[PDB]
DNA sequence: CGAGCTCG
DNA sequence: CGAGCTCG
């Protein structure tokens, strides 16, 4: 498939910020220069892996507009693969995971508020996901200590991984482990219910809202 | 939006 | 110990 595909390659050391001069700088424990990182090492896999299946990528022309990466067959535009690069850290070593994937009140709503494309004309929604635990010369990058370790990753249904509650407008994902989300043991029975779920998120959880019906 | 801190 | 407040 155009996923098993990108899963595959998927399956992210960075040692500093380089300078012209062959010079380089350590970064650091900023939790926000990290997940830019983690979206400059991606956008050449998912692009090489899509240009081997026909697919052009767009990217928005402007910051805080989803997603990051628009796919499809030029063929073809009522079926578009939008993905979305999300970022997570943990302080000790296999928690319990969570994160925060969007916005309920946006495309979700209007279908047209900050989404790149009409979200209508969008077949699926999928999330990268990473996980990771909180002078220079050339030769030396094996000196560089670096910034965190023990990165993890995880192609999903943004559907799938899903919660109820909210992030702290935006939706937060189930709170779980690494291997909840890979295989995919969310909370929804569907994308249907949860889009509608979120669609009318003013019930206080799915299970409240279960009974709503 | 994300993160350090607090107080019950 | 952790949900939430409050500050960046």
């Amino acid at each position: 498939s155009l996923r098993s595909d990108l899963i595959n390659a998927l399956y992210y050391d960075v040692c500093g910020i380089i300078s012209a001069e062959g010079k380089i700088y350590p970064l650091g424990s900023d939790t926000k220069v990290l997940s830019t990182i983690f979206e400059l090492f991606s956008r050449p896999i998912i692009n090489k892996i899509a240009e081997k299946h026909g697919y052009i990528v767009e990217e928005p022309k402007q910051q805080n507009h989803y997603p990051d990466f628009t796919l499809y067959k030029p063929s073809e535009p009522n079926k578009k693969i939008a993905i979305d690069i999300k970022t997570t850290y943990t302080n000790k070593e296999n928690e319990k995971i969570k994160f925060t994937l969007g916005g309920y009140t946006s495309f979700i709503r209007n279908n047209t508020k900050n989404i790149v494309y009409p979200f209508d004309q969008y077949i699926a929604h999928w999330i990268i996901g990473y996980v990771y635990t909180r002078t220079y010369n050339i030769n030396e990058l094996n000196e560089i200590p670096k910034p965190y370790k023990g990165v993890k990753v995880f192609l999903q249904d943004k559907w799938v991984i899903a919660g109820d509650l909210a992030g702290s407008t935006n939706i937060g994902s189930i709170h779980a482990h690494y291997k909840d989300f890979v295989e995919g043991k969310g909370i929804f029975d569907s994308e249907d219910e949860f889009l509608d779920y979120w669609r009318n998120y003013e019930y206080n959880n799915i299970s409240e809202y279960r009974n709503w019906i």
